[PDB]
């Protein structure tokens, strides 16, 4: 699952992303290097997902209590795409294809 849709879904339902994705340090404690983009070679079919993402922009919408976690989306190898899900813990999905410039809404 690495869509929008499947992504989004999984997550109102299942409140957890898929078991295809990664952190960021779990990826680089298996050999992961951005600047190789050879994710795919050192964790196949894994995609980055789940760490916090700020919002020090306040571009999506803040509330006491409420963090936002990023994951990619549509990724299969080769360096990162700009496609991102962003989710937060009462289940907002917004979603940004171009590198957290802009958001909008999907759940």
């Amino acid at each position: 699952i690495n869509t929008f849709d499947g992504v989004a879904d999984y997550l109102q339902t299942y409140h957890k992303l898929p078991d295809n994705y990664i952190t960021k340090s779990e990826a680089q404690a298996l050999g992961w290097v951005a600047s190789k983009g050879n994710l795919a070679d050192v964790a196949p079919g894994k995609s980055i997902g789940g760490d916090i993402f700020s919002n020090r922009e306040g571009k999506l919408p803040g509330k006491s209590g409420r963090t936002w976690r990023e994951a990619d989306a549509n990724y299969t190898s080769g360096f990162r795409n700009s496609d991102r899900i962003l989710y937060s813990s009462d289940w907002l999905i917004y979603k940004t294809t171009d590198h957290y410039q802009t958001f909008t809404k999907i759940r």
